[PDB]
């Protein structure tokens, strides 16, 4: 039957649909532009449950009466939700057009104690997401960052049980950094960053810098020092010592700092979601982690925006495959959000190969037996960025057999707006949302295609770091159709 093709898609809420006051502000409205989703047959919205909203008067004093409210609504508007674990800010990054702060009780040790968040070279602190450093430094009135984290989770199971039990909520989406993403905060439009900049390296908070000293001790190197020739962030690579060729990317101590630079996003996404697992343990819900597409400079050996980032991928050293098997053990999902553009799209200077990237970590996950979503980097309304996501969706078109040998778990729309309910825009959309489902109405049966969701199950034994990076290895793949079979065109 053709419904195993089927591929859901949620929409994202707008920003701020709870004021930093913690208020639902318009149910009324919201509910209209809802009841205009279900008609046309979106399976759910994604929300943003921001934590710098729900524990701002200080430790454990938590008010989820406004988000309560909210799920009431869209329940009733007989949609699913994909809740995500915002702790990070919202506000310096593309798009973000209303200003949420973490708990204001965070920053006031902040300004005790500036190194709690993420620092770049020059010595600017990003107060948008605390870094790794802390993530176990009981420095919070007697928490760690993972704590706290954790701390947040159970308490939204066990204020949220009735929602969960009903099985309104689908997935639990839980933020790792900036924008809720894996990764370092690279590249900050609030520092001056500009596309298609390679950004800079967040590694020096004195935790970090520490961490990285003790490290090239025991590797016998203790005069190492962290990059001091990587440029800033709106440098090309050619006109850096660190990624030129033969840069220092290229020798031991390079390779030194960018294996351990990356590590510390692996190991900080894994204890995180081993906390996830316990809090939501028995739940029917599926967990799933945030991983960002960048896309500039993926043309080129280097590829040193995605460097900046965390994500140590090169030409001959695949850093994607490694955090798919990490989330292997916790059963969860790879949300990669950058999923519209073409390489076309690009302009010609910033080496962007999107759709290169897209083939490689979706293949990864694939490869990986995890399952992989995705979501829409910029706004678009086009369908030459429909059509270019139901490829992805579905690489290898329908099958008329069975389920189609490759597809994607889910796909998330950024994101709701008047301009996307205009008539014309939305009339595009509805198109596209039926080609998602493979041509079949709106199924509100998930096990129809073979998405029923179990209670979430203890994660699997821990996996050393040796193993997770054999996944390092290079493979090649899989397949994809030049253009979908699925064309909203018509
Ligand atoms: O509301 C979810 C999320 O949206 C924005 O982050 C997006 C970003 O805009 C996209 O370009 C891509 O990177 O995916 C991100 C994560 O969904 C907000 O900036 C962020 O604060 C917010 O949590
Ligand atoms: O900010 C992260 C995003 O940067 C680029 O997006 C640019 C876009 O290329 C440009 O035309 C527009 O004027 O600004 C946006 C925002 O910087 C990348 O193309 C995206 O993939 C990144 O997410």
């Amino acid at each position: 039957n053709m419904l195993l093709n089927y591929v859901p898609v949620y929409v994202m809420l707008p920003l701020g649909v709870v004021n930093v006051d913690n208020v639902f502000e318009d149910p009324d409205g919201l509910k209209e532009q809802l009841l205009q989703l279900r008609a046309a047959g979106v399976d759910g919205v994604m929300v943003d449950v921001w934590w710098g909203i729900i524990e701002l008067k200080g430790p454990k004093q938590y008010d989820w009466r406004a988000y309560r409210s909210l799920l009431q609504l869209v329940q009733e508007c007989g949609l699913t939700l994909q809740a995500i674990m915002s702790f990070h800010q919202c506000g310096g990054n593309v798009g973000d057009i209303v200003n949420i702060p973490i708990p204001q009780w965070v920053l006031d040790i902040g300004e005790s104690n500036h190194d709690i968040f993420y620092t770049n070279r020059s010595g600017t602190r990003n107060k948008e997401y605390l870094t790794v450093g802390v993530d176990n430094e009981p420095i919070f009135h007697g928490r760690t960052a993972i704590e706290i984290y954790s701390d947040y989770m159970k308490s939204f199971r066990e204020n949220m049980s009735d929602f969960l039990e009903s099985g309104l909520i689908i997935d639990i989406e839980v933020g790792l950094g900036p924008a809720g993403e894996l990764r370092y905060p690279s590249y900050p439009q609030s520092q001056g960053w500009e596309f298609p900049g390679i950004g800079e390296f967040q590694c020096y908070d004195k935790y970090l810098k520490a961490d990285f000293k003790a490290a090239v001790a025991r590797a016998g190197h203790p005069e190492w020092e962290l990059p001091d020739d990587a440029g800033k962030y709106n440098d090309v690579p050619e006109s850096t010592g660190f990624f030129k060729s033969n840069g220092t990317y290229v020798t031991e101590k390079g390779k030194f700092f960018l294996t351990w630079y990356s590590n510390k996003l692996l190991n900080h996404g894994d204890q995180i979601l081993d906390e996830a697992n316990k809090a939501f343990l028995g739940c029917k819900v599926k967990l799933a982690i945030k991983v960002s597409g960048i896309h500039w400079w993926y043309k080129v050996e280097n590829h040193a925006a995605e460097l900046t980032a965390g994500y140590y991928n090169l030409n001959d050293r695949d850093g994607y495959r490694p955090i798919a098997r990490m989330l292997s053990r916790h059963h969860a999902i790879l949300n990669f959000t950058c999923l519209e553009m073409r390489d076309s799209e690009q302009p010609s200077d910033a080496k962007s190969g999107p759709q290169e990237l897209v083939q490689q970590v979706l293949s990864g996950g694939w490869r990986e037996d995890i399952r992989v979503a995705g979501q829409n980097a910029l706004p678009r309304y086009d369908a030459t960025a429909y059509n270019q996501i139901i490829l992805n969706a579905r690489p290898q078109g329908v099958n008329n057999n069975g389920p189609p040998k490759l597809s994607m778990f889910g796909v998330t729309y950024l994101r709701l707006s008047d301009d996307l309910l205009q008539k014309s825009n939305f009339n595009i959309f509805k198109k596209f949302v039926l080609k998602m489902h493979a041509d079949q109405d709106y199924c509100a049966n998930p096990q129809k295609y073979n998405h029923a969701i179990t209670p979430l199950k203890p994660s699997a034994p821990k996996i050393p770091i040796e193993v997770l990076l054999e996944a390092t290895k290079p493979t090649l793949p899989f397949p994809w159709l030049p253009e979908t079979d699925m064309k909203v065109d018509g």
